[PDB]
């Protein structure tokens, strides 16, 4: 099965038996994709154990996989297990079950439902400032991942359920951060890749990848938040063909994503603003112009800030927390002049494309001017895909971009951030699996 | 009310009662703006009847009006009427209605939606050649505005609606026949003359169902969109407005279509004729552009989305022509409330005007402004170009929404034309070119040139 890419004439690194190319992951997904992007050109193929993975970089071919032939051929991502009851999650469900859940949960983030969340999110924006001011009055470096994580839990549990949780040591944030950490050193998610044919054994044994008492803590809490329109209400009205188990599976996804993804990116943004004060000061000047006298940000004033979008768009380029986009070829096809057999996982190296010298001038440097309306037209929509593309992109794309900018406005209105010497400069990404910094981001907070 | 610029200490020509300074328009808006720029300096004021108009030329002050204080102060243009149902047009809408329509029509001109239009526009690029080849196999002048208007109509009728209405011509197409007479702001007409001089007659004409656009042309386009709205195609301009309508209505939907039909036809054909006049009067520039097209597209290769953006000299030719001939001529914004921008007070109701034609030919920003020199926009020299002095498509949140589309449509046409033909003057060609001393920016005599096959 390791002679597939040799048959199709597609270049790639020589795979070892059983393992394939998984030993090259010692530097991580990101560094492995960038090396292969320079060695083999635009399209290459490697093996994740016995699973052939075809990497594509052509925007037209990326468009065909994610958009055009999505509902027909490239509908599902790479199979993940053992999951148990989490198989009904929209990010794990396949084919027919995904179509019914994609349309069911789509009205959650419309232009109207998002405008309803602005007065609700604005409450915790003051608790974020009032908690930062306690560690700001005094000269104590703030772990932004921590402070940012508590704010991300209140927003997702009030805009999706309507429950106030975080005020410190919160059981939701404590369990959500332990929900899943794909560590290739951890001998569980590793052997799943090399030996994917033992997943059927663990499913009939009621084994799961997510901790038991972390799922139970989230399974009984949704049953607790269900006592008699938001994300929760949109599903109970369709239940009265959801069940008492698929409803919990979607809440686990929304709570983890709304917490972990929002907090890590905001820490990535504040690092770049602290390492580039000319960008931070210029961004602080725009916030004071659209919102004078520290005016509360509304729904419309957020979409007006051009430079605030140019900074978030540039950070998501340097740190695409998804790293890769994957679609499973469900039947033999020939897209854009290339035959792709059934069973091959088509992969879009999002991290490798976001730093391509063929597309970006000085890609390693932080320059938010890449997304200015003068230079925005030079960006291909299939090379810069921080939220994916096609009918199966990020469902909370418009929600996350608003929720992060709602925090960046209220924080920069009152505080400026400086390095703390103990700040990791330059920031080392975790050479592990998920995209994160090695050392937690720490900065000095100075009130204005 | 004629002593506003006296009080503010802002210079300008002394206005006459009722008329104001509209008698100085006998040479057109362009020559009036140039003379005032030389007489009074960076800032001057005048009156369109009883309407004070403040002209600014400072890039920092222009940036504040168009970009910084757009949503708060300078959101709407000077009121235009009577318009009837066309009041809901994006170019005419105001305040909240314009903000809702701009966001609704923004995804129409993305880099992905435009890249989908290249194969469709590539069809009419060949029809443009075969119609020119007939007039080129026989020695005889040829009207560009004519051939260019037929091509521009097919591009807008198919990229926005998906309807092919000009099957290889069909020269007497009813769309082109009606669209050309949709509006010609002629100052000799006592109608548009009295509209600007006496503006309180607009509410009288509105209740009289009178419209500046003739009824026969509006009806022809009104019943055509209802004819095009069956749809039983991909995501285009007609599908985006229907998907959000399935809130828009069956006449705001037509109002935006009439705007897109006019701009895609009149603006594209007029600028293309200005380009070919400059290429025929500058054979070295035309040869240099022809040498670049054949280098990027050898063997007369079909133009694609990426090959168009790669041509650097083609962009310099289109940009320099837009400098000498900004069809917009002026940029106007209504100051909705009293402000003090860049240390200058502006009262509420004053229309701030940016003389785009005058700034493009300012001898203080351009060396030899009247001369046609594409090298101004070379990457060696483009750094010395202020984006608020050269504004052919406007600036800020209310710039030209079809800028990237019109730039691609004109470039796609110029490529497929220069690939097969070269252009020479005809003696009957007006050299030098006289601009229309009337309202809109057009030549006096139509541009005629001799077409030779390669
Ligand atoms: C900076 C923040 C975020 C980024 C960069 C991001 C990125 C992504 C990406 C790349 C995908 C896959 C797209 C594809 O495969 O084509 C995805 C899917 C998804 N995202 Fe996000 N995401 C973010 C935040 C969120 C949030 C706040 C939620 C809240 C519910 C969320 C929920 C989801 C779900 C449910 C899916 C799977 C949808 C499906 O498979 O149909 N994400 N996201
Ligand atoms: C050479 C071709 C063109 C030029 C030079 C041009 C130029 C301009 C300018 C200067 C403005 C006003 C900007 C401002 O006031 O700041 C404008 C507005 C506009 N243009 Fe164009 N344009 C062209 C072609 C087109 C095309 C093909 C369309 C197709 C739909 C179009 C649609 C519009 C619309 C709808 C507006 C109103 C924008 C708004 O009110 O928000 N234009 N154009
Ligand atoms: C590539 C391969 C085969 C190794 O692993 C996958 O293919 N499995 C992905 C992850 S499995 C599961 C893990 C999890 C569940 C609950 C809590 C924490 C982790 C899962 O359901 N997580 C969806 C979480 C929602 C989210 C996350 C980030 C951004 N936005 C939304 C499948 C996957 C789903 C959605 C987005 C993804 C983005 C990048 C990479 C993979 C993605
Ligand atoms: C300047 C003032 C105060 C006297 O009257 C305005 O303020 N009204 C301008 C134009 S009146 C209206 C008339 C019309 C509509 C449809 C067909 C024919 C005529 C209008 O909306 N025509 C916008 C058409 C789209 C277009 C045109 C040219 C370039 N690109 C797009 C407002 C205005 C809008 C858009 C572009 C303009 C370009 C140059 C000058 C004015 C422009």
């Amino acid at each position: 099965s390791h002679g597939l890419f040799k048959k199709l004439g597609i270049p790639g690194p020589t795979p070892l038996p059983f393992l394939g190319n998984i030993l090259s992951y010692h530097k991580g997904f990101c560094m492995f994709d960038m090396e292969c992007h320079k060695k083999y050109g635009k399209v290459w193929g490697f093996y994740d154990g016995q699973q052939p993975v075809l990497a594509i970089t052509d925007p037209d071919m990326i468009k065909t996989v994610l958009v055009k032939e999505c509902y027909s051929v490239f509908t599902n991502r790479r199979p993940f297990g053992p999951v148990g009851f989490m198989k009904s999650a929209i990010s794990i469900a396949e084919d027919e079950e995904w179509k019914r859940l994609r349309s069911l949960l789509s009205p959650t983030f419309t232009s109207g439902k998002l405008k309803e969340m602005v007065p609700i999110i604005a409450q915790y924006g003051d608790v974020l400032v009032r908690n930062l001011r306690r560690e700001a009055e005094t000269g104590k470096p703030v772990t932004l991942k921590d402070v940012f994580g508590a704010y991300s839990m209140d927003v997702i549990t009030s805009t999706s359920f309507g429950v106030n949780i975080d005020s410190p040591q919160d059981p939701f944030v404590e369990n959500t951060k332990k929900l899943l950490r794909f560590d290739f050193l951890d001998p569980f998610f590793l052997s799943i890749t090399v030996f994917p044919f033992l997943i059927p054994i663990l499913e009939v044994l009621n084994i799961c990848v997510f901790p038991r008492e972390v799922t139970n803590f989230l399974r009984k809490s949704v049953k607790r938040m269900k006592e008699s329109v938001d994300f929760l209400q949109l599903m109970i009205d369709s239940q009265n063909a959801l069940s008492d188990l698929e409803l919990v599976a979607q809440s686990i996804i929304f709570i983890f994503a709304g917490y972990e993804t929002t907090s890590s990116v905001l820490s990535f943004i504040m690092y770049e603003l602290a390492t580039h004060p000319d960008v931070q000061q210029k961004l602080q000047e725009e916030i004071d112009a659209v919102l004078p006298n520290k005016a509360p940000p509304t729904y419309d004033t957020v979409l007006q800030m051009e430079y605030l979008d140019m900074v978030v768009n540039e950070t998501l380029r340097l740190f695409p927390i998804a790293m890769r986009l994957e679609r499973v070829c469900k039947k033999d096809v020939e897209i854009n002049g290339m035959f792709i057999p059934k069973g091959v996982v088509v992969m879009i190296p999002s991290y490798a494309l976001h730093r391509d010298p063929k597309y970006w001038t000085e890609p390693e440097k932080f320059l938010p001017e890449r997304f200015s309306k003068k230079n925005k037209d030079n960006i291909d929509p299939y090379i810069y895909t921080p939220f994916g593309s096609g009918p199966r992109n990020c469902i909370g794309m418009r929600f996350a971009l608003m929720n992060m900018k709602l925090a960046l406005i209220r924080v920069l209105q009152n505080f400026s951030f400086k390095p703390c010497k103990e700040t990791q400069i330059p920031l080392k990404l975790s050479l592990g699996g998920l995209l994160q910094p090695e050392k937690p981001v720490v900065l000095k907070v100075e009130s204005r």
